[PDB]
């Protein structure tokens, strides 16, 4: 219509290798430490948002379906700063659809909140800076900061609203030659904010995390400068066992991984020692993260697939572009 | 023929032993802190026959595995050099403990069968130098050798590694300790790894000696909140290094979490009480004898009757029995 205005954007899920856990600030999302991540070729979310001054209320539809009075009003609170950020008072009905495996464990709000972001952007025309649009999204979540950007990116962690945003880091192309290997472990159903904030504020092991966040940031930003896989992978899989010992410490303790986590953590350390290269992460949950080399991206799924269904084997590709808007 | 018979009590490590300095003779990587418990013991008679070639150990009126004969022949060749003969033993060992609740029995069964050669062979080894000959079959052993509080020092070599008791004038009569019964997902079967490969280990080794004095400190002072969160923060320490090894690993299970929950829900309700765990999923929880009751209560709104079991802290050492 005349008076309608909408933006589409597509934006694609990230993995922290130096992990993001705990906030400085819970209101602004402002962390207590930086991270760095790397953005999936595969998984993301492509979100439109149409503002019709018609509209009395934020509409969100997700795949299809309404989401429900809860999230509802969560997305309405999120519109309230891109209006206010804006200057106007229009609402929107956003239609999102994820391309993530979430049944699966994958987390969408990464994707979810950088398409989103985008997409005001482009819908109100408001000329938003990389870091502007990044600041943006990290409002909605953390991680969604980063998933502005394509290849490694990192959350520079700042001290307030305006100086926490995250930016790419040029590699010269190595993105390219990277890959992750998604291991789809076993799970309870039953119901990441909650839990990082308990171990902030309570984990006896926290002021260890603290200690050591900015020494493992500096070594793998100096392995991702020298193209060097095994020193960025040592230290990754380091910091992101070291952020779950921070969870044992917690009071009362809790962890997010399974016996099953485990064992895909083994078949890491065998392919290391059978010449195949990777390293292994994990989130908010027992899924394990396995960074490998494109060229050997192969051959460690085949050592999985001896013990896992093929379904549990997801791997994807490093994507080099940022944010995209579409149709 | 020689015979000797003796009862010693498991212990449960408060500032654990995990890792070793030297294999051979088992000296740990720092000292360990230990209370003997009165409920979980094992007797053992040892028979010493000129008739006999090979040692042989008979458990709960069964015979042992492979790998357990070749442990027990190895032990009983230091008693034999200790005694300066060369005769073979017949022992005969019994563990008195829950069935298949996955209880140690190594503490007790090596205290046990050390003070049980001991009298065999009438030695008449010091406390030290006994404590000493159960080192060298399991490290907590040298513990159980000791009633109530026990501190296992570390030393350096054979003769500077050993345990004694520690006087708390009768503090260990008024501490308890319940058993949580949780077990794992495996239909069947560390500290070597983590000693050896753990990238976290030497944040265990920054912590220990001060978590040691502490945990000292609040014994001399009979100061339970104190000694609490000292060692359930080092038994955690302990559990973290674990996911450091090369590859990681854990003796917890979700229920092991669950019950540990239960420890700080009691803590909030004006029932201090910590909480340990050991090489497996089950939580060990000290408690003062006043909150036994209630404590066990708040376990049993979750837990099943049968798995929740209490033992008190014996305040006596190892026995020779008859």
């Amino acid at each position: 219509g005349s008076m309608v205005k909408s933006g589409k954007a597509r934006a694609h899920t990230n993995i922290a290798l130096i992990k993001y856990w705990g906030k400085a600030d819970e209101t602004y999302i402002i962390p207590m430490n930086n991270s760095l991540s790397v953005t999936l070729d595969r998984f993301y979310t492509e979100t439109k948002v149409t503002f019709d001054p018609d509209f009395t209320e934020d509409c969100l539809i997700l795949n299809g379906n309404e989401v429900n009075a809860k999230e509802k009003e969560k997305i309405q609170n999120y519109m309230n700063i891109v209006r206010d950020l804006a200057g106007n008072r229009l609402h929107a009905r956003i239609e999102s659809e994820n391309y993530v495996p979430t049944a699966a464990g994958l987390a969408s709000s990464a994707s979810a909140y950088a398409a989103l972001a985008a997409a005001c952007n482009e819908a109100l025309s408001l000329n938003l800076s990389d870091t502007d649009l990044s600041r943006l999204a990290r409002r909605g979540s953390g991680s969604a900061s980063r998933s502005i950007f394509g290849g490694f990116a990192e959350w520079e962690k700042g001290h307030d609203d305006l100086t926490s945003y995250a930016h790419g880091i040029n590699s010269n192309g190595w993105e390219k030659d990277l890959s992750m290997i998604f291991v789809v472990i076993n799970n309870q159903s039953k119901k990441s904010r909650s839990g990082m904030s308990l171990t902030r504020d309570t984990s006896r092991f926290y002021q260890y995390w603290l200690d050591h966040v900015d020494e493992d940031l500096n070594e793998a930003k100096e392995a991702v400068k020298n193209q060097d896989f095994q020193r960025l992978g040592e230290v990754i899989e380091a910091n992101g066992l070291r952020m779950h010992a921070t969870n044992l410490g917690a009071q009362p303790p809790f962890t997010y991984l399974v016996q099953e986590s485990y064992d895909a953590m083994a078949i890491v350390e065998q392919c290391r020692k059978a010449n195949l290269p990777c390293y292994f992460t994990m989130d908010a949950g027992p899924n394990v993260k396995v960074l490998v080399e494109k060229k050997n991206k192969q051959a460690v799924m085949e050592q999985f697939l001896k013990v896992f269904d093929e379904s549990k084997i997801i791997a994807s590709d490093i994507i080099s572009s940022g944010v995209e808007i579409i149709k």
